[PDB]
């Protein structure tokens, strides 16, 4: 439950059991990118020391996408989640 945010940026994560799968290979990516085009384009894509960020063409799209928090994938349940704005938004 967050309202407001100038980006697009959300982050997912993969359950696995070894520390050295946590990481996104080819397939995992690659098939992404089309679960996410079912709602959003994606544009740009980060890859974080352990989790994985994906941008997309509005804030908005983001929201949609969020459809596919838990799904699981590639046998590998997939985790999304909006980045939450550790600072307050007014100023």
């Amino acid at each position: 439950g967050s309202s407001g945010s100038s980006g697009g940026t959300v982050l997912v994560s993969i359950k696995s059991s070894l520390p050295e799968n946590n990481f996104f290979d080819d397939a995992l990516i690659d098939e992404l990118l089309q679960q996410f085009a079912s709602f959003g384009e994606v544009i740009l894509i980060r890859f974080v020391e352990d989790k994985m960020w994906v941008t997309f063409l509005e804030g908005s799209s983001a929201l949609n996408v969020l459809s596919l928090n838990g799904k699981e994938l590639l046998n590998r349940t997939i985790t999304i989640a909006l980045k939450s704005p550790s600072g307050p938004s007014s100023g």
